[PDB]
């Protein structure tokens, strides 16, 4: 057994436990729902669930606001709950992770309230204090549509603390070593009830130090080093992954020293993935995606980057672009389909106005790339989402199950929801929902399940190279993966109408390419240039 | 000016005026409505209106029960109304035929009527009668479910008289010439009001001969050639359509004398050619439809065969095959899909269980094989079925526009709608209305109309030969389609999987296709096989 | 302890088999899926179920069209489970009766081909036949739009055969003494099952004499005694109902000789009531109900009335009525609602435009008048109908149950009904089924309920007299009901508006009325005119 990075072979499965399953019948999906389904998620073929946060939680920020680290929230279950969905999503061969917020509790947090009405206590410093707002000018506000502050002052403590987010969320004192090690406990805390890792949430803010940016900073840095090696440790085959919403080359230096092959952050996002993959199919022209592959950096041998179809983080609901390093950043908002969801979070069909073509272009395009996929729950029977509520962050509604009541989410009265089924002519679950996909063998489910199949057949999705084919056709874009002796060959046309491409494939003279969804054998590469024809919107994988 | 074979580039449009649109606002459909919606057909492209039967009729099957020849159902409007819609139709380029039943009458209609009361007056024979039951012994009998015999005993005349379709439908006497100008009339009735043709219903039915089974009689066929000679003579460019439900072969006669070029039918249709591509689809592979290219008989030069994508004939919901003569016989029966349809005419998306690509493959074919294709209405926007309203009427349902009050076909009360709209989770007109396939650039409505004018363009699709290519794939099947310097290739995939297909173009070598959806050049013709790759049921067409 | 006339204080229930709940999720309700909901039918508080046809039958009139009278249809089981259901209405307190048509079979029925095959056969004589067209000539054609003659010519005996419905339900001879053996026979096989009791179909028609309309014969008045006196012998406690389409007087000769206290049919059905409290509620004026309340004679002392709130038979889908004694008459026609439902059945829902204060006041008279009361399946909640599935057929819908998919009445594919599920804005299965009704303590359901609760408390609603009270209000119909100390008093508001009754109560002075639906005691019945007062379409229960 043992394998140490298993992440680089993995496709990720983004739950909401609040949305996913109910079996209490209360109107909120907890985490015996989803062990009851963990048949499902064996079934569609990922290999690790990632839980939003189920913290203790005042709720006032999607529960990234967390108030007892470990702790869940009643509505959920309990701990033993928990512990035997790690048990039983093992015995499925499916490993499970979650989102932890590293850089800042609640204010409803004890140790927030332990440190102002004493700043002697061993909590008094925990958290990042000053009697001046003038302390950290060049940090930039991230909320600044609501957040005048960075500093905003606390009457019963009478000074001023510190928050990147929002004020109810107030920052950690990174240099206090007591708050590295109380920090430091949490971790151990889900490792010991057997998780197999994290994303870290917020840590390009952990430190601050006058004169900088704020975020970055190599103190910072220093200390995920320091969690990489007790993780390392004490526990065999975890994996940490990074939320960084900066420009993929800042985030390259999450990874750490590239020497040892990784001694940080194990992943990390490409956020201007699914922007840039929009913005090649709108101009239907391969470079935008050919540029960011280009100006990557390269990352350490055993680190990865996570990918997934989404323009937004959903710590900050806004899009990873940069003035200076995106040549595309101001392109994105003269697109009005683009510009009318700016702050928003959208589901994949509603993304693409429900087209399956697109769907497909999109989601294979997701899961060959050079990276590790993760897949929002719903997407793939084609959910759509609901904006008016809350919103900017709901795409939380309740997986669509059955064409029963409530989806089959829950037997509850529906006024007792916590948000309620779409009801949509198009995304409604009358219409769609996972047993009418699953029955329908030319479903969007159906096929994403055997697209997921002959990925995992082929571990060179996640390990292999990635090079680039030129091709006189700027609509499409060809790429081929080798990892040893198992090599692909990926054409994508991102034109709307159908595209020959003439390729190269001189260096593999004599195969006789194997087309993935049927089987079928294509006439033998020879010295001339090989035609492939796609109809638009199309892609094809090839076995070489 | 001046174009006597008009037919042979037409695309024709079936529309049920009572189900297209209202303006009386009475909850039926009216000639003033289709009025006010050809600038919609006109928009849509297609060159002839055929209209369903609007005559006076107690409408116990359909409205193939005519009552009056010369009288239209006032539920539909008047005669101007009718006069209006042909010249409004003609000042668009839009031609229009009607259905009309030569072979039978209401007993409501007058003529029986005088014919049950006056047996020595002048009606008195115009339909067959017979002391006996005992004649015409060797006719099946056709609704063999309903009829127990085709004899049927009147008590007011103390008769049996004779009928082939239902007892309230009885025979003509075409053996009497009164019959046979009374029915000239009123085809001059029509022709003179501007009609540009019809589809001459149930004539293999006209005759009657001990001896024979009653079905294609010389004499039948002698009394077309009459009827076109009539025609052709007193009134320019028209067309006559024959309705025959009958084998591709024993169709052929109504076309006349292959000398001529044609004297008698202009067009029949080719009734098997749907339930060979379905079945071609299942099995995946061409020779269901290889077959009857091959096998069907050549016609006159100025005749044409006429295609639809519908298992059924409308008046006998029977699905046209022959025991001797079809490969395939015995083999709809083994298809669960196929069997469950016992004789019910369904709307093309149900027929394909929505499948957008079978939808785009089968009307592929329906435009590009050689003949006049039939559209029917609602299917250039997807519409479905209400199998639960039955005697067709399935099919019969409103056209759906909006997603207004009753679809926008009507602003009546829905309890006063002729038959129901359906509200369908998957074909209901909340979800599918041609306003929203309108907006939608990707809309199958979008599409249907893209492929219909670039047919319009090539007048090779309805006149020019036909080449089937041989290639080495079974899945595929691949044409040429010539008309003098107009030739396109039209490559087809009838697997569910990606399918290269290799051809010899060497005929055409040097020529760069184009394909015809985005009018992109493709690589020159070599000596080497050409190769094209198909996504699952995906399609192709070129100009050379 | 025997109970002969048990009948007299029941309440029946008709339920379609086919369409009150699915066990085999096939599309089609059975047996087993009526067996599963007798504990709702217990709850309910109904005291026999009555079952229409589930014999084996062609289907081509409702069933009505009898091909085996001792075989169940497959679709709906077997006689394995109609014996299980009987045993477990039994249980319950639950009786069993069915429909069963005594007239005619369909030509379908092995009796009949023996019949038209072999004259010299033993059912050679079973159906009645002649050489002649011209027999029985003034018995009116009952379905005049679609049947010519009462006689049809058969081709393979050679004869007409003689049919009061349709002609593929051709009339058996009851002249034939081996045709009255075989119906009694029919008869006891049931019986022996343990059938409670018939509702005989079509009993006005059995015999037919030359001189005659041929209807209420006194050869078929003899016969129905003779079937009485047998099933008595051999049978306790069962129960024969007449369906005599026929004026109130009539019908009264089914109940035979009145010295005996009734030799013939224990019950036959009013007809007439339902009209007359529609046009009641129509002109607001008790008058209406007065009159047919006075115009029917007194019937033998151990039959009934049965009532039920529909205004057509359903063998035949004609209103009774009678032009020279139903002074209404022309009324009805008149009468816009009345006239477009005229030859269609409709629930009880939609015949009131949804009122839920009409559907009281129609269901507590239905519950007040002196008979034994018919509720139809669906009524309860409220249910409507569909129109558009054919006026016989409207009213055959899937049971509405829960909210969950199809209603909850079958887990099978929509596409697999054999009808489909009201989805209508109105009386759709979202908004209208049991679950919800049931769930709701202010619903018709549970109002439903209460009142057969306190109807059984009450024998008098079925064994007593009914004596109605002048009254200066025409609005409201005042009536006492007495069963020798159950004394109760009835009120009923015809007018939409508030009304007030002055009643003459002096045959109960001291008494303190007791309202039934609260249990509050009135003040004392004093020697002055006691006032009540109605709100629109109001309604009180007194016990005296």
């Amino acid at each position: 057994p043992r394998d140490p990075y298993w992440y680089k072979h993995a496709v990720f499965y983004e739950v909401l436990v609040r949305g996913f399953s109910d079996s209490n019948d209360d109107g909120t999906g907890d985490l015996r729902g989803l062990i009851n389904r963990l048949d499902y998620l064996q079934w569609l073929g990922i290999d690790c669930i990632w839980l939003l946060p189920i913290y203790q939680s005042p709720l006032r920020d999607g529960g990234y606001d967390i108030s007892d680290y470990t702790k869940i929230l009643p509505e959920f279950g309990d701990l033993g709950d928990f512990v035997e969905l790690v048990d039983e999503a093992h015995r499925r061969g499916i490993r499970v992770i979650a989102d932890l917020v590293m850089n800042h509790t609640s204010d409803q947090h004890p140790w927030f309230q332990a440190s102002r009405t004493d700043p002697d206590g061993p909590y008094g410093d925990f958290y990042m204090w000053s009697d001046t707002d003038d302390k950290y000018p060049d940090a930039r506000i991230i909320f600044v549509d609501t957040e005048v502050s960075n500093w905003t002052y606390d009457p019963v403590r009478g000074q001023y603390y510190w928050h990147r987010f929002f004020s109810h969320q107030p920052d950690l004192n990174y240099d206090n070593p007591a708050v590295q090690e109380a920090m430091l406990e949490v971790l151990r805390f889900w490792l010991d009830l057997g998780i197999d890792g994290f994303r870290l949430d917020a840590v390009p803010y952990l430190y601050a130090r006058e004169g900088t940016n704020c975020e970055n900073l190599p103190e910072t840095h220093a200390y995920l080093k320091r969690v990489r090696a007790e993780v390392d440790r004490l526990y065999p085959d975890r994996v940490l992954l990074a939320e960084a919403n900066q420009w993929p080359a800042d985030v390259v230096e999450y990874f750490g020293d590239p020497a040892t092959g990784g001694d940080e952050c194990h992943m990390a996002f490409h956020f201007p993935v699914m922007p840039r993959i929009f913005m090649a199919v709108r101009r239907e022209q391969r470079y935008p995606i050919s540029e960011i592959m280009a100006q990557t950096p390269k990352i350490p041998e055993n680190c990865q980057w996570g990918i997934f179809l989404r323009n937004h983080d959903e710590l900050t609901l806004e899009m990873v672009t940069d003035e200076e390093r995106d040549y595309m950043y101001a392109e994105y908002a003269k697109d009005p389909r683009m510009k009318a969801n700016i702050g928003i979070r959208r589901r994949l069909a509603p993304l693409l106005d429900n087209d399956r073509n697109q769907l497909e272009l999109f989601t294979a395009l997701l899961l060959s790339l050079p990276g590790s996929p993760v897949l929002y729950y719903g997407d793939e029977i084609g959910m759509g989402d609901n904006i008016w509520l809350g919103d900017r962050d709901s795409v939380r509604t309740p997986m669509q199950w059955t064409p029963d009541r409530n989806a089959g989410f829950s037997r509850c009265d529906p006024a007792r929801l916590y948000l309620p089924v779409i009801m949509d002519p198009i995304y409604g679950y009358q219409a769609v929902n996972v047993e009418a996909q699953q029955r329908n063998p030319g479903s969007l489910l159906n096929w994403t399940r055997k697209m997921i199949e002959i990925r995992k057949r082929h571990p060179v999705f996640g390990l292999g190279s990635y090079v680039e084919l030129p091709a006189s056709n700027p609509s499409v874009l060809a790429f081929v993966r080798e990892y040893g002796d198992d090599r692909v060959l990926c054409v994508n046309n991102l034109s709307r109408f159908p595209q020959p491409v003439e390729l190269d494939l001189r260096r593999f003279e004599g195969c006789t390419p194997v087309e993935c969804m049927g089987g079928v054998q294509f006439p033998a590469i020879g010295e001339l240039p090989y035609l492939l024809t796609l109809p638009g919107h199309g892609f094809y994988w090839f076995v070489l």
